[PDB]
Parts: C-alpha cells; sequence; structure tokens
C-alpha cells in the first residue's frame, strides 16, 4: 500500500495542504509528527510505497537522511517526494535513473541542511 | 519532421542496429558517417544535418557520444540545436524530454545528464 | 582589476560581512544594490557592473544567490561573463577557479556546480 | 601512512605506468592484483590514504565500488585517486566538497560498470 509522513517543528505551519498533498498522491495512511518517524519506517514493509511532500520534511541531515534512504533502500521500500514524481524514471536506463535518484536524493539533503 | 544522425568508427560496429533505432523512434532520413567523434571539422554530414534541420525539426541520435567525444563541441552542439528550436532526442534515453511537471528541475536534469554524457564520451 | 557585486534584500542581512568578504577577497570596487534577487530587468546596478567590467577583470560575488534567485538569468549571466572573458568568483567557493590538472572534469565541475547553486538559489 | 592498489585482469596491460602511478604520488606499498584487494583493505588502518590511479581498478561495480568507499570512510581511511587529485576541495565549502566527492565518485563508478 502507500504509507505517508508528515512533519512541522513550530507551532504556526501550513500542515493541512501537506497533509492533503500526501493524500492526493493516494496516502492511505499518514504519520504525521510536530519516534513517529521511527514508527512510519518500522510501519512500512517490502513492497509499500514511503512517500513524503519534500526531503527537509524527511530531515535536515546529509548523513541521516541518507542513511534513512538507505534504510528504506535495505527494506525494499519505494521512496516517493510528491514535489518529485517521475524522479524514478527521468531517461529509462535504470542504471542512470539510480545515479541520478542518488544525485537529487543528495542535493536536496545537502539544501535541507544547510538551511 | 524527424531526422536522425547516426555514425560509426568502423564497420564491424553494429550499424543495423543503430539504424534500426533511429528508425523505430521515428527517423524519416538518417545522416549515416563513418568517421571519428573526436571533432565536427571533419564531420561535413554532420554540419549538412544540422543546417537541414529547422524551428519544428526533431534530431535524433543513439547516444552523445553519436554526437561526438568532444565536451565543448557536445555541448555547443546541443546550444545549437536549442537556439533553433530543434528537439533533440537520444533513443537510449527515451524519457529525457517528457515534460514531468516541474520545468526547472526538468531543464537542470537536461543540462546535466547532457554534460555528464558529454564528457563521459570525451574522456574515452 | 577586482569589481564585486552585493544584494540585500533588507538592510537587516548582515551587508558589512558581505561588503567586507568582497574587499577581502580584492574588490577595489563594489557595486550595491538594494534588491530582491528574482529578475535583472529591475535591477539596473547589476546592469552597470556587468557593463563596467571588461576582458581581463574579475567580477567577486559572496554567493550565486546574490546574483540572482533565476536558473536561465544566472546561467546567462555566468554565460555572459565567460564571453566578455571576465573572470566569475565567488568568495564563499574560493576554490573553484583554481587549475587542478585536469581541464575537461574542472570545467564540468563548473558548469555542474553553478548549475546547482542556480537551481538552488532559484526554488528558494 | 600511503598505500597503494593496483589491478590488471588479462595478460596485456600497461601495468608499469600504473605501479609508477601509484609510486609517484607516494606508494611506500603497493598490493598488485592480476583477495588482495581485501588483504589492502584490511591493511589500512585509521590515518593512512589509500591510492588508486582509477575507480575502474577499484571496480566496475557500482553498488561494491560504493560499499567499498564507504567501507574506507568507516574506517576513516582517506581514498584518492591519482587522476583526481585536488578532488577533495573543489570549492572550500566541506559540505559542498564530500557532496561533490559523492557524485564524482558515482559518475566514475556508473561509467566503470556501463564498460
Amino acid at each position: 500500500m502507500i504509507i505517508g509522513y508528515a512533519r512541522v517543528s513550530s507551532l504556526d505551519q501550513n500542515l493541512e495542504r501537506q497533509l492533503e498533498n500526501l493524500k492526493t498522491f493516494g496516502a492511505e495512511k499518514i504519520f504525521t509528527e510536530k519516534p513517529i518517524l521511527q514508527k512510519a519506517l518500522n510501519f512500512v514493509e517490502m513492497g509499500d510505497r514511503f512517500i513524503v511532500e519534500s526531503i527537509d520534511r524527511l530531515g535536515r541531515n546529509y548523513n541521516e537522511v541518507i542513511h534513512t534512504v538507505n534504510y528504506l533502500k535495505d527494506k525494499e521500500v519505494q521512496l516517493m517526494i510528491t514535489s518529485l514524481p517521475m524522479m524514478n524514471e527521468v531517461t529509462g536506463n535504470p542504471l542512470l535513473d539510480k545515479f541520478m535518484k542518488d544525485l537529487i536524493i543528495r542535493i536536496l539533503a545537502m539544501v535541507s541542511e544547510q538551511e
């Protein structure tokens, strides 16, 4: 199935749009956090899709973010970013696709951190 | 219309595959050249191909390396095609020109891919 | 000679730091602008700065985002500087223009970095 | 210290240049292979430098190559490629440096594989 994750840290953020975004792309359940992430990650099983609106939601730590993406990779859970649909197949050569996946994810992690 | 460009260094390279690839992705005409991808000054067929295409046409190759093995040249060629508003397609990269929602990311992707491949092709 | 360009959206941004950065990396003159990095048409100071620099000069900013928050524009500006043969430097990227042996890789690096940062700056 | 690794698979390759290359940049010892790699990796300790002439030497498998680079990272051994000196600091912002390290390494791994 399709699992969703949403985070906002402070007491003034447009959480609705986010949750509605996760809903938009097919999130049947959504883990919202203001360990919830842990729950989210331990919940997902092989064959599921794990979705966020953006990597910054997932974290703002290069190392950790990468570690988490690798965790999902290990568990064979499809990671998707609602702001990066089609991110999987940019070209049609799965190898290049994988490489680009990595790049994008890393550019984004770095951005998320540096902010 | 759809123009294709095909290049091989020798004849033991499977040129048929390449031509059939260009035909499949819609080549109405194919400019075929037996030559090194090291420069364009020694590639008048490429020149003909490029001068032939006009705004609204599609230009198709099997790989960037087919187009050349020189970063600056390849880049300049890609930009040349962009300026003339000719669609560059790479049949091994079928989903590259697919508008997938966010133009910024898309263009960024293109530039990136093309440059990586340009360098790859050159360094070899 | 070394020309610097400095931009801030408001005055609560630490403009002194930026100016001192440009001064340190050798700004003889600094074109200072209070404006959004969303476009150049509303940035005549940038225009003056760009027209001022000539072949042999250095153009220095603290960050690409200072230069703008528009991919195409930034890229076009970088290429503009390249065409006029003016050295673009980013003081936060001091070792970027350092010739480190392999020109191909170097140029590839530049293009890449600059484009990543262009997009970053835009998307924000 | 500085450890070197060199590989050639077949019976007709310019091994001299390679070994001399590893020698050039300061290789005190060189592991040459036609498990030797295992030896090379288990040999290096914290603080050492591990050097190859090129990533393809190190392998032609995206996954494995990456895994190995991560292994060296874990062990805090500096990886260097004699054809990519200065690769560490392209800009002067260590974060971006790390990111670029990753990129380059991956472009190269992909190239090494696809050939």
